[PDB]
């Protein structure tokens, strides 16, 4: 059985390995050059959690990826003047996540696909698809075009997928775009600076500031990659529109992030040389065209990054697609069932990612008592009352079920605290009863 995959990023390389391993004839096309060919040219990080780690585990690559990953035990919150505060992510060191360099991951996955027998072809970008004739057109940076025949086409070509554009002209995909008002910019902290300011290596760092914020993830050599999230446009308010050059960015950091600015030795140059990125949420009602083509990963469901689950979801998609294709009656059956299974879960993580943004800078007295009570209920009923962050991050429960269980827990906590000043007035034994009455064990 034959397949053509567009995009050798994270989902495309993983599905290529899983199908080649099963004896499929796989051809993978990528517009960038091969990153494994060392050049004289001169650092993006991601958070790997259980969903992505489990996908790599099935592919037999987890140990190689984790050997180059830095453990993050929790969230380190910075407010000027005050000492940083560590919020642990899990119950113990079994529940942690991992900072992995994006380029390192992609190189490991590329080697793994070739080892399984897939053929990879770089410097070729997909331009268009002719579905009636089963041919597609690719081009190099020098504009020269060539044509190829295909039997099955997998769009793994990212948030700006050309496969999706071609599909949307022969079927109605129910596309809807929800634009995000924030852009982002990447900046660097050196190993020297991070040591000098005693920045904890085994944590994710965040500088909240309401409508804008900064995060930082660690690297193996003790450097950190910093990401600024800030509105493109002002309604007045700060925004990328007012930051005309690196010197303006420096003044903004010294005023709004005064304890982070001294760590950013190359702020001015990074700001002017790295491009400002865009964010969005894009939802589709269907991900396939008959038995001829299918989408996965960011090509199917771009999401805002505030839960750190886009790569984790894409790798989970790749496992599912390979399973459906291996055992279905025919490609058309496989693609319809893949869409039916994954699209409701992709929709749910898209919604939870947006909610995490508000959840994190955007403080309440009710919220405090609710969280005090939820910890008690998780200690008394560890099998039933499980924080939604844990369900999303450390389990493989379908996203839609994680969201539903999270909703029941929030309603129980709301009614339990309503019109109570503090825990002294609440009948904990009675709350525990409702927990058992409404939440089945897992
Ligand atoms: C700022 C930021 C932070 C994030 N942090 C996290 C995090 O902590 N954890 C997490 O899990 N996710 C995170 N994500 C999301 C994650 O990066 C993506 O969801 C993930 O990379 C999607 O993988 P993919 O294989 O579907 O797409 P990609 O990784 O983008 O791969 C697409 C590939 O297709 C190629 N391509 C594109 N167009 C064509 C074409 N026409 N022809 C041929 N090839 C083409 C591209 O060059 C690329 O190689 C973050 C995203 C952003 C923007
Ligand atoms: C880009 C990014 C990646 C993430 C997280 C966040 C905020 C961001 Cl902005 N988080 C969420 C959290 O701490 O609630 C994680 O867990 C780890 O992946
Ligand atoms: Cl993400």
């Amino acid at each position: 059985r034959q397949v053509t995959i567009i995009g050798a990023g994270l989902a495309g390389t993983l599905v290529a390995r899983l199908l080649a391993r099963n004896g499929w004839q796989v051809n993978l096309f990528e517009r960038r050059p091969d990153p494994r060919i060392e050049t004289g040219a001169r650092s993006i990080n991601l958070a790997l959690a259980e969903r992505g780690a489990h996908a790599l585990r099935l592919a037999g690559l987890e140990r190689e990826v984790l050997a180059e990953a830095v453990m993050m035990r929790g969230r380190m919150v910075h407010v000027p003047g005050t000492p940083p505060n560590l919020q642990p992510y899990g119950r113990d060191d079994s529940e942690v996540i991992w900072s992995i360099n994006r380029d390192r991951l992609n190189r490991i996955l590329l080697d793994g696909a070739e080892a399984a027998g897939a053929s990879i072809h770089f410097n070729l970008g997909l331009d268009s698809v002719d579905f009636a004739r089963q041919r597609l057109t690719l081009s190099n940076v020098s504009g020269e075009r060539l044509e190829k025949r295909f039997h099955l086409l997998i769009g793994a070509d990212g948030c700006n997928s050309a496969v999706r554009q071609a599909m949307a002209s022969v079927v109605d995909l129910g596309e809807h775009l929800e634009t995000q008002p924030h852009g982002y910019k990447e900046l660097q902290i050196t190993p020297e600076a991070s040591a000098q300011f005693n920045l904890e290596p085994n944590a994710l760092h965040i500088w909240p500031h309401g409508d804008y914020m900064c995060i930082a993830l660690p690297n193996l050599d003790r450097s950190f990659t910093v990401t600024l999230f800030l509105h493109h446009q002002s309604p007045a308010s700060p925004s990328f529109a007012q930051l005309v050059d690196g010197h303006a960015a420096r003044r903004f950091f010294q005023r709004q992030f005064p304890d982070l600015s001294p760590m950013l030795d190359s702020l001015e140059q990074d700001f002017e040389h790295h491009p400002t990125g865009k964010l969005a949420t894009l939802r589709l009602t269907t991900w396939h065209v008959g038995g001829q083509a299918v989408l996965l990963g960011d090509a199917a469901h771009p999401m805002v990054p505030f839960h750190g689950q886009g790569m984790n979801c894409a790798l989970e998609d790749a496992v599912a697609l390979a399973e459906h294709l291996q055992s279905a009656a025919d490609n058309a059956s496989a693609l319809a069932a893949f869409t039916a299974q994954r699209q409701p879960d992709a929709l749910a993580i898209q919604a939870m990612a947006l909610e995490n943004y508000v959840e994190m800078s955007s403080a309440s007295p009710t919220y405090l008592l609710e969280r005090e009570l939820g910890q008690i209920m998780a200690q008394r009923q560890p099998t039933r009352f499980i924080p939604r962050y844990s369900m999303v991050t450390f389990s493989r429960l379908p996203y839609a079920q994680a969201m539903a269980r999270g909703q029941i827990q929030e309603q129980l906590l709301k009614f339990a605290v309503a019109n109570h000043s503090d825990l002294t007035s609440i009948n904990l034994d009675a709350v525990e009863h409702e927990v058992t009455r409404c939440l089945p064990p897992l």
